[PDB]
DNA sequence: AAATTGCCGAAGACG
DNA sequence: CGTCTTCGGCAATT
């Protein structure tokens, strides 16, 4: 039954070809007009995040995320706030998005907006357009005709190659799972900041960035068990990925018919399930076999973190996703009835 | 330093 | 299942 669903969810490769060709070609020309002489962003490097990158994207590959990455060396941090996530940035070029002493994430993407502007409207071959600004939000969003419809996130990040930020230090608790070898190298790998505005102090904070694990997400997603075999050629499935996508899709249907679940997003179940590879770390947990109680135990763990308004940030462990802030009370418990009617229902929403 | 190429893992297709 | 193919990611290479 949940077999049926994931067969039906399963990506096909005649889809992935017609839209990997068009979205690597579009990023492909946008990265390399961020390398002429004079941009400020003469330094990014491309890494491709997210869900298709993942391998756990569903349905349709029709959207993409790609971040635009830019070494910024000796860099100052100081925290805003209390939140543990977002930063005001300092220097020890880029002397014209200043405000002060303080780097702007506004104007530093205002100016990346605007280069993909004049870039994308010489775009002949390809029905391209930006989508219009989302305030708070550090995506360019690219909207593709293929002639069906993709997306594609560019996100600019700035890269600091010091040690991560003290608010991380109780974060990513994968010891008894992937190991302390692969926390420390992992954490030996630089950081990132992203121009995603702090919402608090209302509305957004112009000046402030957020801290962005894409990268060592992506590096869990591809390293995921306890043994080092885990689904490789020789070595046993497990049902991980698949339980990930389950939740994904349950989150996508109840978005797209109930606006009063807006708010909510792929990262809090994304989120949950990391808490979970955590707590059930035996790749024997997840075996094929079992699918239906791993999907049955990652719902209940959701539930629990909706019923106690707390899904503690993977990486930062005072920072509460499902704060009263944030996100409203009224909104969990919504969603709360919604997943409790579908967990007891035989989820006819999977149709 | 910018493109080209070789290598192979993850996973879709198919029987 | 086993086998075949494509896409992505890496970095040596010139
Ligand atoms: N609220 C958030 N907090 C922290 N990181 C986030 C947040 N939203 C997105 N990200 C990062 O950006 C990436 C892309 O976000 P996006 O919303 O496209 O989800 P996704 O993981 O690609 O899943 P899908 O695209 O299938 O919804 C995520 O994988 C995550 O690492
Ligand atoms: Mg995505
Ligand atoms: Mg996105
Ligand atoms: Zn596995």
């Amino acid at each position: 039954k949940l077999k049926k669903v994931l067969d039906k969810l399963r990506l096909k490769r005649k889809d992935i070809s017609e839209a990997a060709e068009t979205v690597n070609k579009v990023v492909e020309r946008l990265l390399r007009r961020m390398q002429k002489r004079e941009s400020e962003f003469k330094g990014v490097e491309q890494l491709n995040t997210g869900s298709y990158y993942e391998h756990v994207k569903i349905s349709a590959p029709n959207e993409f995320d790609v971040m635009f990455k830019l070494e910024v060396p000796r860099i100052e941090l100081q925290e805003y706030y209390e939140t543990g996530a977002f930063y005001l940035v300092k220097f020890k070029p880029l002397s014209h998005f200043l405000e002060g002493e303080v780097l702007s994430a506004t104007k530093m993407l205002s100016k990346f907006r605007k280069i993909i502007k004049e870039e994308v409207k010489e775009i002949k071959d390809i029905d391209v357009s930006v989508e219009k600004e989302k305030p708070g939000s550090p995506a360019v969003t690219l909207l593709i005709r293929n002639p069906e419809e993709i997306s594609v996130d560019i996100i600019l990040a700035l890269e600091s190659k010091g040690s991560w930020p003290i608010s991380t230090k109780e974060g990513l608790p994968i010891q008894g799972w992937l190991g302390t070898k692969v926390r420390t190298n992992l954490r030996r790998e630089p950081f990132y900041l992203v121009p995603k505005n702090a919402k608090d102090g209302n509305s957004f904070q112009g000046e402030t960035w957020r801290l962005s694990f894409s990268h060592t997400e992506k590096y869990i997603l591809n390293n995921h068990g306890i043994e080092k075999t885990c689904c490789e050629s020789s070595g046993a499935k497990c049902c991980r990925k698949e339980c990930l996508k389950l939740m994904k899709y349950l989150l996508e249907q109840l978005k797209k018919e109930f606006q009063e679940l807006d708010a909510f997003c792929s990262y809090h179940v994304k989120t949950a399930i990391f808490h979970m590879w955590t707590q059930d770390p035996q790749d024997s947990q997840w075996d094929p076999r079992n699918l239906s109680s791993c999907f049955d135990k990652l719902l209940a763990f959701f539930l629990e973190c909706l019923r106690t308004e707390k899904l503690d940030h993977y990486f930062i462990p005072k920072f509460n996703l499902f704060s009263q802030e944030l996100i409203d009370r009224k909104s969990k418990e919504f969603l709360s009835k919604k997943i409790e009617y579908e967990r007891n229902n035989g989820f006819p929403i999977f149709d």
